[PDB]
């Protein structure tokens, strides 16, 4: 008579009814026999194969040996304080599946297909999560062999063998590749709060989560772990809320406080992340879906590397991403199609800011960010690329206002492109350098803005479209920097550039006899990669009245009359010299100006 | 003697008044002999007229064929799973109330004033939520008849019948016009996690949230409805959580996966949705207290319609609005004073990237998008607005930055904005249009960047402030645009111009006996609306040391001296042709280079 | 055998263990004798003090006469309509803890350092949070004793005295200083909604949060309170969830809706507040720890005040913070390196937008903002800074794009930074300015884009390094405005500007007997600080052909030939005067171009 089945709620329920609208671990524990200090995989295995679909647990510390794979939707509602300590052995993983439903049928175009056709159709629905992949190694990027091509889409209609999609295909795909397509059952994992401690031998990430869609994260925090703190793997529409996500291990190929696996379109909306190497890590692994990540936007984050790699990472994978209003050590640069804006990044220990390692090709856009900077930057530039493959796409490194900071050097350099001696063939596609909107530069000395050559002086031309530094701002004196550095692949017969105008006036007194007057050689501030085009222009002097006849001129009635004309006399990568030529040689010293303006416009 | 009103907890209450602490729909189905398969709308309308203020539902699937009209604080905590079958006639509305408790008695001045009298403050206290709301017919904008003038306020004090509020005017206001002032009392309407089905045919919209402040959504996820999936109405201060809101219906007049119904200040930081028309619609209807939209903020969304429209969209009463790092293909741009900025904007297949189809006035801001097209662009430009209405306030077209991609053709055009035919009368306010930035642009074929002219060409003239193409790139040796077309509005009296400089450099050699030395015609690459200012200047080659009067005089003992002249002599839209006019012909020849810059600036 | 203890849960717990799992409030007033209608301080003191770790309360409004201290880990879980009514006494605050626990062993170098020596690191261990602080007044900045410098930093690891952490010192410390190194124990303060009541003359902040990390909050709400709304102090990475924050107080020292005190890594993603003075105050105090505020980010946020200061602000111990398309009546800048962009800033009733009154040095940026003026703008200009004090560091400007809206008038200023006549030393650093990005001004009369200058002209020069104004737009025919301001301090010696180029074109007719054919003197639009560069050119008509040597010549075979030397006849700051000087005077009248441009480019 004593059991909660044999109570009544005024509603007619049992009070055994009553309880079990709520799950508990306590009472799991319980029925188990399992004491809350011993392991307790068992007992979350029990919970999650018996269907609990929420499971409130009390803050205790918790050993959990296994590692506790969810495939099925599940949420925790966790007290504070609650711990899961995973040791050596344990983890969590919460996965959706994926299955191979057929295969691309029609040709797929870069930007503008919203359809393609499939071999079978009869799986497909509208709202499907479907994956197109190729399983061709290096079919995104010739740097990693699982940089394979691949994206996610929603399906909008299905006519016959007609799949339409919303968007637009962010690659090319065809038929006669080997292109596949998944269909993803997505899980949804939920915790409010999630804390965990795992050793730094623990090879498995705390929590991973696979294979979900539209999602906001609750809050998480690891102590531990090998390789990563957490992992979003093959997710799609997702933010990443506030956390405590981290790596202190010793280094080894990853490091990661969050590492995003080939996700897209995954926004992180203000935090902080420190790692061993990098914070946030954006990248993946190469297993059947692990598309390319794009369409990444990480607002507001402050995120440092202990090692002498950067806080903020895309790998060769990424495209369609940006970091905005963060702070970073050091900076990886990704794919291409990729943005560093109004962020303050500070100088990596082996000299550089900002690096472009795997490149594939499109716009490296560095918007308004401040750079902090100490070395001579002799070895790595600010911006600083390495093209060691084929690109598959121009490629084009756009610098946009902003302020560096530093003290520079004989040898520094803003944007540097250098072709690898290990590519050792001509590069097929081009590099555009593009430096504008007053950036301004702080350094004592700069050799160059910008400079794109092959790692042999005269072996290969890289192929340039465009250089364009056409405003930028040395506050110092002393610096004497070229707006592009001259070398083969710089001066080649197609490249079109646009180099910064400078203007000046310097005052000239002719003397008696002279044939000409020629203000002495002008040393040009900013030099130009080649000669530039010079405008000469003679005039009166401030707080002179207007010029007539007389100015140069004994006589006016004597003919011919006495005129200055023009010239620039002199022109080097570096020098002009305003001159006049007199068409009657001088009889009375005169003093006025010569003013000039230089200047490349090629495209 | 086994109610659970006879068991003590140890606390004193009875273990009935420990479980009426929470709210479970299951003891409502059980007490009201309702099975969880029958429709549980009685059991919905049940709970909230019990007033119970928080509501935990068992993960099932729940028909609900009423539509649940919530007027008092509610919150659902819902399981996973939990989901809401509305079938052919269900749904949820949430709202707020208003009443009419006075009208206006001083005039309102756009952007200055912070109060306003009222003919009656006795039911206003500081805090309230009031609306200023004109009852007539097209009082914000000519486009549609609903499209009426007002604002929410927040009161800050009141004295007497003066009412002082937070901010500043959005509009004018007159005591003269039909303006009521109206005061909300608005709704908390909770719920963790929310997910319904409708049919198709479903006129309601799942979930609408009608007269709330200050607040965040949960997650939100439909399935069918006719109209919409999520509506936000007459809501004020709200952030919108990641979601699935949709639309998949037959086209119909709306199709919105979220419809922003008349709300004021409305950020939305990250999410995707997909819809038959737009994803996200900003407009609203035209009941009491619906006005324009305002301060809205859509950050990191990735947001496609099915249909030839837009993904991302404005209506004609929204202002004050930006999408900022989104994704969309195609793009409306309401009223004016609005933004897309750092967005990857798709064309659609009827020509062009983003429409102004209902603008009022103010700013039209587009800052570094990336923009993809295929078309000839030769019926839509890339941004194209049509004047079918006087204009409230001047217009500007700001396109700042950014990367222009496609094939472009003989006719594309950038910036284009036409008068309609079906305006036939002249256009009181003014175009203005300024493009800028270093926006690149990849066409092999452009014919303009911007033009601005009425429907039918000598009609009438478009008034045209200002129009500034100061910096543009053409990355194509093959295309060669108009800065600014050049027809009866561009060219008109009191048009002020900046058009992109130009310059260069040509090698010319004298011959014996010329009296002028003309470089040949100089074909601009960007042509001018008309005549361009030209400066020319003549100087030596590099590589040659300074010029003395030796150069061009076989004796400089014999004077007059030969000086070269520099002149432009022939002058185009599209043309220059720098010479030298010699003072005495020439004996020698001698080769030298002619300089030019060519530009425009008016204002 | 009544008893909650009695009854046996099918798990093997008893019905009161279940019980137990849940706490509730109504549980403790039972047990506590306590009813909902009474002052509940006691009850509240007493869950807190037994350890509670999440209690539940129903929907009522509570009385809290006391300050409520939590100082362990707690979690609310409050239906709506939960309202903590405090009275004239009651508050709530939530605080960690600190301890000094040694002090600085090496000096520290901003910008560079990822390490420091101590003392003693004994108690010091990966991922704890220290405080570094210099206790000594002023040591921040000189504008109040309690700017004191310091920062919050996250230790990586520690080898024997030596703790590296992460991310890079904002700041230099000296051994030989008085630095404390502190060691925090966060407290972890959790609320699904929060709503309180307090009078007008409580001096308690509603909500205290003090020394927590890594934390998103919930909803809040207040009404009343004398200070401020909500305080979040000494708090490091934290994202601010949309709130209902304010304060209606009659004026005094602070009136905050939300102060942000002395926090580090600090996001404000969306919302909106309105107070009688700063909506959101970003400064803080000046207890130990009290360091200054950086790396903050506000975005989407409406801020309002009632009386005439801003509604967002910056105090002078505010360095790297940013509001970002965010809403403002006026502004204030904080210490520098600090940022306002993409904002909606209406004037204040006193005149100006922005105010820098507590400048330290750095970057002020000003990027693509809308500012809405009615004032003259003669007494503060749009943007206005008071140099009272000695520099740490040179200051800069940089107004980057935007539209400035208003009538202006003849003595408004865009940019005005003057020395305080109080400041009677010359300044040590530099100011400059740069104003670019195509910003446009609708004012109908403008005095000056740019203007720095002692308070007594003549006294002291205010350093200046450079003043950029390049790229603006007066869209008004009846402005004209000094790009620069000309004075001592702006003209002195080693000033470098860039100001903005200038052209067109004017034609002339010779007439019989002229030795110069002058144009009329051209008054500039766009005065400059001094005269500028100056480049004048001859050439033909548009429609006319091609030039040869009859144009200027009634006989070619006759010799000398009559030449047009082009040359400026007169130069002012606000002048031109384009001619030509003939070599032989005129017989024949002819009428051509002569062209002009101007510009000064120093730097
Ligand atoms: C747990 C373990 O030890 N696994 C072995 C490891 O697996 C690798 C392999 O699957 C690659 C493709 O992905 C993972 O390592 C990447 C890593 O994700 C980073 N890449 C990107 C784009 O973010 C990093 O930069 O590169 C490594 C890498 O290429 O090794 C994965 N590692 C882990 C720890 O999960 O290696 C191999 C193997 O054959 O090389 C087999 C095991 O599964
Ligand atoms: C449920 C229904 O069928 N209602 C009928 C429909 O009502 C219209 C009407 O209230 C207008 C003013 O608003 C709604 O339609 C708008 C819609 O919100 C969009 N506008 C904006 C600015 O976002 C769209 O672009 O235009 C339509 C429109 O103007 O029709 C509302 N429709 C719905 C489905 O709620 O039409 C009428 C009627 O008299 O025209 C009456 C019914 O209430
Ligand atoms: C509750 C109270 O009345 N406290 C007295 C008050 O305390 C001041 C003092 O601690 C200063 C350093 O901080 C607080 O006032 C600041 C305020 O935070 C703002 N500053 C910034 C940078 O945000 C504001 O602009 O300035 C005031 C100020 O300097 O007074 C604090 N006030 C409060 C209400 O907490 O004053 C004194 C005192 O000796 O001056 C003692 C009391 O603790
Ligand atoms: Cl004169
Ligand atoms: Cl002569
Ligand atoms: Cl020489
Ligand atoms: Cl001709
Ligand atoms: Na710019």
């Amino acid at each position: 008579a004593n059991s909660a089945s044999a109570i009544l709620d005024k509603s007619g329920i049992s009070q055994q009814e009553v309880n079990d609208l709520t799950a508990h671990l306590d009472t799991y524990l319980k029925k188990m026999n399992i004491l809350p200090s011993e392991d307790i995989s068992t007992v979350l295995n029990q919970v999650k194969s018996d269907g609990v679909k929420k499971l409130h647990v009390k803050s205790r510390e918790y050993i959990v040996n296994s590692l506790i794979e969810f495939t099925d939707d599940f949420e925790f509602v966790n007290e504070t304080g609650t711990v899961f300590n995973f040791g050596d052995t344990g983890g969590f993983y919460a996965s959706g599946s994926h299955t191979q439903i057929t295969t691309l049928a029609s040709d797929i175009v870069k930007n503008q297909s919203q359809s393609f056709d499939v071999a079978d159709a009869s799986q497909i629905q509208k709202g499907d999560w479907l994956v197109i992949y190729c399983t061709d190694d290096f079919s995104y990027s010739p740097y990693r062999n699982y940089y394979r091509k691949g994206e996610f889409v929603e399906v909008a209609s299905v006519s016959g063998n007609t799949v339409k999609f919303f968007g637009r295909a962010y690659d090319n795909y065809l038929t006669s590749e080997n292109i596949v397509i998944l269909k993803v059952n997505p899980i949804n994992f939920k915790f409010n709060y999630l804390k965990t401690v795992s050793t730094d031998n623990n090879p498995n990430v705390p929590l991973v989560i696979d294979y979900a869609r539209n999602f906001e994260t609750g809050y998480f925090e690891n102590k531990g772990g090998k390789f990563a703190g957490l992992r979003l793997r093959r997710c799609f529409n997702f933010n990443i809320a506030i956390n405590s996500a981290k790596n202190n291990a010793p280094a080894n190929t990853l490091n990661y406080g969050i590492q995003i696996s080939n996700c897209q379109n995954y926004n992180y909306f203000g935090g902080s992340n420190n790692s061993t190497r990098h914070a946030v890590a954006i990248g993946g692994d190469g297993d059947l879906g692990c598309v390319p990540c794009r369409n990444g936007y990480v607002s507001g984050a402050i995120l440092h590397s202990e090692t002498d790699t950067s806080g903020a990472d895309m790998h060769g994978n990424v495209e369609r991403t940006v970091y905005d209003h963060c702070t970073t050590n050091y900076a990886t640069f990704g794919a291409g199609d990729n943005e560093y804006s109004n962020c303050d990044i500070y100088e990596r220990e082996g000299q550089g800011c900002v690096l472009i390692a795997e490149p594939r090709g499109g716009e490296f856009k560095l918007t308004n960010n401040t750079y902090y900077t100490k070395t001579p930057l002799n070895s790595w530039s600010l911006v600083h690329g390495i093209i060691e493959k084929q690109l598959h796409e121009d490629l084009t490194v756009k610098l946009d206002g902003g302020c560096i900071n530093g003290v520079g050097g004989a040898s520094a350099g803003i944007v540097t492109i250098r072709q690898s001696n290990a590519l050792n063939e001509a590069l097929t596609k081009k590099v555009n350098v593009h430096i504008t909107g007053g950036v301004s530069c702080d350094f004592d000395a700069l050799r160059h803005w910008a400079w794109v050559e092959d790692g042999t002086i005269g072996r290969y031309t890289v192929p340039i479209g465009y250089i364009i530094v056409d405003d930028v701002v040395n506050t110092k004196d002393t610096a004497n920097p070229y707006l592009i550095y001259p070398s083969q692949s710089t001066l080649a017969t197609n490249v079109k550039t646009r180099q910064m105008l400078q203007q000046g006036v310097v005052s000239v007194t002719s003397a008696v006899n002279n044939t000409a007057t020629r203000a002495n050689v002008i040393n040009l501030k900013y030099k130009y990669s080649k000669a530039p085009n010079v405008i000469v222009s003679v005039g009166n002097l401030v707080g002179s009245a207007s010029w007539d006849a007389t100015f140069f001129n004994e006589d006016t009635n004597v003919e011919p009359l006495r005129t200055p004309t023009p010239v620039n006399s002199l022109v080097a990568i570096d020098q002009v010299r305003p001159a006049i030529l007199w068409n009657k040689k001088v009889v009375t010293p005169k003093t006025f100006n010569l003013y000039w303006e230089s200047g490349i416009r090629e495209i």
